[PDB]
């Protein structure tokens, strides 16, 4: 069971609950999605998207990943509100171009080789998605 | 530095670093030259691969073969050594006939636990056979 876009794939990680692997069509890992909060009564899903540090721009790919996964959450899972936590290093352009709101900045939630880094909090609701 | 599926590009503005990407432009990892000695015709490098969710053996073998051709045929190197994190599958190195020359114990600290690195080697005679 997976999700397919033109250049990307999203698949559940075999051993692990709430973890999904993002790859390209040769099966090289782009990153991973981790479900952080899911509540069916609130129709609410919040996840963390890790993207490997890229040597080049992959904004078209990020846009696809987000588009693929949102379609899944909103249209195949009854979600009303989706939030996405991402390291501030990830390119914020794809999010803004797809219509996500910046809902906050989670300061100093990442420690990476001994420096604390910030995360962005993005949000989108069904109304937003479906307009 | 081009194969079928992969490419290796010298990084601008840095010394001794190469970006490994696939044809789709997605980053596989990077090569860092650690020791180069033209009088010993010796080149040792570290190759970092992002943790892969699927086996990418075929792609890693291409990357290794492309880079070996570059060192042996266009940089007059006689001996190459490659340093890799233990979490890198050894399958590409063995399948290409690299010698397993050592294990560098506890040379990596990642999220606060010690990991080893493997040391692989190939000389020209091995490459050319």
């Amino acid at each position: 069971a997976m999700l397919k876009g033109k250049y990307t794939k999203i698949e559940k990680v075999n051993g692990v609950e709430r973890e999904y692997l993002i790859t390209d069509k040769y099966g090289i890992t782009i990153g991973r999605i981790f479900i952080v909060d899911l509540n069916k009564d609130n129709r609410f899903c919040m996840f963390r998207m890790k993207i490997y540090k890229q040597g080049k721009s992959i904004n078209t790919y990020i846009k696809e990943i987000l588009s693929v996964f949102m379609e899944f959450l909103f249209k195949s899972n009854d979600i009303n509100k989706v939030n996405i936590i991402v390291d501030e290093e990830v390119s914020t352009q794809p999010f803004v171009e797809l219509g996500f709101a910046f809902e906050g900045i989670i300061n100093k939630s990442i420690i990476e080789k001994n420096v604390l880094k910030d995360e962005f909090l993005f949000g989108m609701d069904y109304k937003n998605y479906n307009s």
